[PDB]
């Protein structure tokens, strides 16, 4: 699972207008974010600059980029996605919510909390 | 007079089932507001329902597209639209107003409070 | 002539047996996974069928999201007859398009009224009780 | 075997004997994966019916409160079973994943893929 700059900026955008949808500050939540992005295989300071690079792009822009993806990338794009508001392996109500409506218009397959967890640990 | 084409009218009615879906929950009141305010894009009663039917045979992905390359103007109204469905009594809850927000972005739509939907929305 | 003892009765629900009737209405309509905002209309304009006043629909239906799918089955099951006629009947004429019902939506009808004890009927005596 | 009651599996039985009955049509060949599946709740083949007949003396709704209070891995086992039974090849059809999802809601039973359900079972 090889993905380019310009898809990881993607995935990165997509992080990060997900966890900015409900105006809280979340430190925790950001943490998770950052410290997983690199479960795809850079290093904390190209995380930091691939996420201020998405500031420069459309979010409907990632959008395109990542629902062209084959299947398999689109299954640990989600799965990273799930993986950043769990809290004890546990989402609330509202947070399922924003992964689904993230995952629908993003053309993301659909998976319980678990399996998100379980598929970032194998990467 | 603002107009909009069957695969864009068709575009938006699947970000708002998108959106009304997305916790998984019917709130009769959401479907009502979507399907009522709908007409104000200029169409009948009959054109929602069979809108309703195209939707499902597109992808969320290909209405994003659709939506986010649309004029400020039209994205204004989209946004609006989007808005008052999940108001209630001009107000709107953090749960919808964060998946409101959320669908603004990655449709590429303008911020806006829930007033200022409420009133783009009377002048249409 | 001669009139006659007067009988009155009232169809009466608690508030938590009104949140287990439209919690077990969302319950049918959403088996499918589909949203037809006709079927949710009939949904809501027949509940007031049930004796309340427009106002409070909107309560009792978010009223209905703290409470599990089975605790509204127990609910229901505990009533008696007359009141899961009147049950089944509305679940019964949501569905219905034009006073008939496809063999799926007749399915899921007749599963949720075995789970909850409401008599069958055909979707006619269905939407005859509904109307008086 | 997940270890089920005496009690629990005639609740089970009722639950796969309300949904089969569902449409009006009882098939044969889901009538087999019923029985063959009970069977790995630790009840013989000659006893399914047994326990179908012992089903009669509860009604569903007692059913339904038997499997809603279960702990979440007996629930995986009730809610698999059932996934089991209408499928074919692997398959569910859109109509019986209709029937199998509200009778899950009911039972207050998880969400699951009939291929989930199928490798639970396996
Ligand atoms: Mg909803
Ligand atoms: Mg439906
Ligand atoms: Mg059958």
């Amino acid at each position: 699972m090889t993905f380019s700059g310009q898809e990881l900026t993607a995935i990165i955008k997509m992080a990060k207008s997900m966890v900015m949808a409900d105006g809280k500050i979340k430190p925790a939540e950001i943490a998770v974010m950052t410290r997983e992005f690199m479960r795809f295989g850079i290093l904390q300071d190209q995380v930091d600059l691939l996420l201020k690079a998405s500031d420069s792009i459309e979010a409907s822009q990632a959008v395109a980029l990542i629902a062209r993806m084959d299947e398999e990338r689109k299954k640990y794009v989600a799965s990273y996605l799930g993986v950043i508001m769990a809290s004890d392996g546990d989402i609330d109500d509202n947070e399922l919510a924003l992964w689904t409506l993230i995952s629908t218009l993003c053309g993301l397959p659909t998976m319980t909390v678990m399996e998100a967890i379980n598929n970032m640990k194998n990467l």
